[PDB]
């Protein structure tokens, strides 16, 4: 049984069960043979008796069976509108595990959501517009996208919901709301399908085969959600969702998170499109990301060389540097930058106190090999910067020689107090068993407690420019020692 | 008006007042309520009597088609399979509007499989290549061999406007043209223009008679505008060059690669040829995919070229740490530099001290390199693939060295790390045959394979490959590098 004990490894790849909205067989590799099924089998498709060790072509006709492995020449098979009796199915179809698993659900979007998106020419605008158009073309009563950190957290970085809903909007939830294997299964799966998070599961039989095998669900749209899960949607008011996949570099950037307040499943037809858009918004964000860097590298080659130039024409490199390095805090996000330079402090924004820069400077000297430090978690390092965390946690230091401990130093403040949280600090939610952790409440809290002294972490993309300053800052160094 | 080899550099081959037989044209008014213009095939290809200019569209082509055309206009040119004309006959229409006129194209429906198929089975076969050269190479002999063309080539434009045959699948008895170029004055301004605009380019005899748009010049004096239609005839220029080299009919596909022209995927046929407008939307689909997969490998391959710059000077930083004497090392390692960057000599000139490695300027020639570099660089690198026009006794030496990259190494000596290329003539990997030989038509020698080679060849005598802007990126990269090894050695001694 799950429990908030065991929930971060629970295999929920083999539950056993599946969403009422569908039923499901299993055969054999080659489809010979049947060898389980769910027990809503009969019901929606009109058959009697144990399925199993029926062959295919008898439980399905031979114009089924035939049009099924061929579609198993060509990602499952969505084959919508497949004729069994004369009546209509939606089929999904795919080999995992050495066995086939064929899914069955009683019978231009893509163009007209792209079209909507795919003028958006930045990643901000593409994300805002996303929730309202998935929202209004879906019919959710809430769509948000979560944008993972680099600690896998989730930021609700865009919403569209009804008027009467709460906000979530620039909340957070921890990286242990969502489970490895659920992140698994969402880098695997385009969609995640539940129809009700209060639909009575329906059992595969067996759960366990002869051989002891569990049934593997990985690719089967209508596996069973975790009770943890739907405790936690319950507890929302959630009846529904259907989440897309955003993939970047083949990762999974986040989601975009379909919720509706009552039971709801799209068609298979819909579901194609949606994926389709899926898609289509992974790769447009991806090039307005690309876009994005590398605008934001360029302006920095650009100050950059105005500096070098500047710099050129001056005879005391130390008052420049105390007059112009404010400038710097344009080169990246940031709270504050300081000059540390022949043990004189400069500082601009927020930075620790006057006082406490040696200290840093002295631990930079000791930690560095002579290329940029950075940390996010400043007390990690150096417990007494604790005390300034509100002002900054996060620090990161271009070495300006390497014989002198002089810097220059970027802080950001404690992630808590850069929040833009639209929410309702008064909105309260009933509970399960488990108790108030599966809650957005609680879940907002935690992560709060796992960012404590924490700051937004440096990104690669920081760090480049922080090279590109350092180097530049050399051949300052190295031109004014050439002339002079 | 007639067009030579004088003014063909601006022939208004957007308005030649023709079509093409295979296909006839109707051009409407804006509401496609009134027939302007026709071909005057028309007649023959729909089955129309009377002069067709002043009837309504609906009188011309009948109530349903119009309101369909109408429709299709509501949602590049449409590209209408299969339309049910008047008479029970299947037409492949082509709609569009243009300087308020509306241009309806028709040709003879055959049987077709559906375009997403056909362009699918294609893209399948290039979608798994993982690098620009395999994409390149593979792509003319499944292009080929899936449209059923004589020859399929690939050009890539260079930065001078020349295009480089960079790609070929053919008939085992056609001559090669793998790895030549032709001169930018090849293809006009103009219909580089319409390469742009149009992703298909189709010629389907190239010694077809052409057909009159009727009029081809209206009552207010003004021609049909053509740009967008598929049918529009072909310049007397192209058309007899194509005949001196035998090909009778061609379909171009073009290559777009950050908003602008990459080159072409060009199919020729040496006896006249047209493909369905099914197959011409697939290879629509196909040329879209192969633009972006190119893309997308092409910044790939940038990507590891410059990281593989970085990590070898992160190397070399990380030696010249441990070294007292660092014009030794750079004496030793010199050489290893020719490895950032595609080139075929490289050199280290200091202390009036002169080192090379592989194909450089003699010894003796160094020091007015230096010199010019000197007075015409603000200490960033400096680069020229034609150094001649830099320093006219640079011609001497231009086969082994008509290219210089000079990345300096001090702002106070005249100190360098040079890069060098040869003339390009002499680093051409050409497939051809020198001894095959053309036939002309009265514009003479000029539209001839041979000759468009050797006016190229004139275009870049003494040159050498430009250094692209990845090349100059890691030379600055090189440059910062070098910096850092001269400051820190300072810090240290
Ligand atoms: C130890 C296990 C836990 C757990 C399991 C699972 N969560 C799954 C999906 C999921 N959970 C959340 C959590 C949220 N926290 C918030 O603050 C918030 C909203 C304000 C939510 C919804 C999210 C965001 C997701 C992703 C899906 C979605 O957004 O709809 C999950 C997968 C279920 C399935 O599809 O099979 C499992 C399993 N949840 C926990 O809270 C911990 C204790
Ligand atoms: C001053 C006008 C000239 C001219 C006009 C046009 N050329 C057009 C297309 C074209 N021409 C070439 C030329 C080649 N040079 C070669 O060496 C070579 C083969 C080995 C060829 C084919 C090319 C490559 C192209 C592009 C199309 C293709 O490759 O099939 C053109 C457009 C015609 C149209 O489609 O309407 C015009 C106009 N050609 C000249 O040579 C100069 C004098
Ligand atoms: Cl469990
Ligand atoms: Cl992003």
């Amino acid at each position: 049984h799950v429990d908030l004990t065991n929930c971060d490894r629970e295999p929920i790849h083999i539950p056993g069960y599946i969403q009422p909205h569908g039923c499901l067989i299993a055969c054999d590799n080659a489809m010979r043979m049947v060898l389980r099924h769910s027990e809503n089998c009969g019901e929606l498709l009109g058959l009697e008796g144990d399925l199993n060790g029926r062959t295919a072509e008898d439980v399905l006709g031979k114009k089924l069976v035939h049009d099924l492995r061929n579609a198993l020449t060509v990602r499952p098979a969505m084959l919508p509108a497949m004729e069994t009796d004369g009546r209509s199915f939606d089929i999904s179809l795919h080999r995992y595990k050495s066995t086939t698993i064929i899914e069955f659900e009683p019978s231009g979007t893509a163009r007209k959501m792209v079209d909507r998106i795919r003028e958006a020419d930045s990643v901000e605008s593409l994300i805002s517009r996303t929730t309202r158009l998935v929202k209004a073309t879906l019919g959710y009563d809430r769509v948000m996208i979560y944008r993972f950190q680099e600690d896998g957290a989730g930021k609700v970085v865009s919403e569209a919901k009804q008027p009467e809903l709460e906000s979530f909007l620039g909340q957070y939830f921890p990286a242990s709301d969502i489970p490895q294997q659920a992140r698994a299964l969402f880098l695997k799966n385009t969609l995640r399908i539940i129809s009700d998070a209060s639909g009575t599961r329906i059992p595969v039989l067996p759960a366990v085969d002869v051989s002891g095998e569990p049934l593997d669900l990985s690719y089967a749209h209508l596996r069973s959600v975790s009770p943890i899960h739907c405790e936690y949607l319950r507890n929302m008011g959630v009846a529904a969702s259907m989440s897309i996949s955003v993939i970047v570099d083949g990762a999974l950037w986040g989601l975009i998170a379909c919720h509706h307040y009552s039971p709801r499943v799209l068609s298979m037809p819909v579901r194609i499109a949606a994926e389709m858009f899926g898609e289509f918004f992974s790769m447009h964000l991806q090039v307005l990301k690309q876009k994005r860097r590398l605008d934001t590298i360029n302006h920095a080659h650009a100050a950059l060389d105005r500096f070098l130039r500047l710099a050129a024409h001056h005879a005391n490199i130390e008052e420049l540097l105390v007059d112009s390095f404010q400038d710097f805090a344009d080169l990246m996000p940031c709270d504050g930058v300081g000059l540390w330079v022949g043990n004189n402090w400069h500082g601009h924004g927020a930075t620790p106190p006057h006082d406490a820069i040696p200290r840093l400077a002295r631990f930079v000297a000791s930690a560095s090999e002579g290329r940029v430090w950075a940390t996010h978690a400043l007390s990690q390092a150096i417990p007494e910067a604790e005390i300034y965390a509100g002002t900054a946690a996060g620090m990161l230091a271009i070495p300006l020689s390497q014989v002198k401990s002089d810097y220059l130093l970027f802080f950001r403040k404690e992630i808590v107090q850069n929040l833009n949280w639209a929410g309702n600090p008064e909105k309260s939610y009933e509970t399960g068993p488990m108790g108030d952790r599966l809650t957005p409440r609680k879940s907002f809290a935690i992560w709060k407690e796992t960012v404590r002294l924490q700051a937004q972490p440096w990104s690669e993309a920081d760090r480049e420019i922080a090279e590109a300053a350092r180097i530049a800052l050399v051949e300052v160094a190295f031109h004014h020692s050439e002339h002079h």
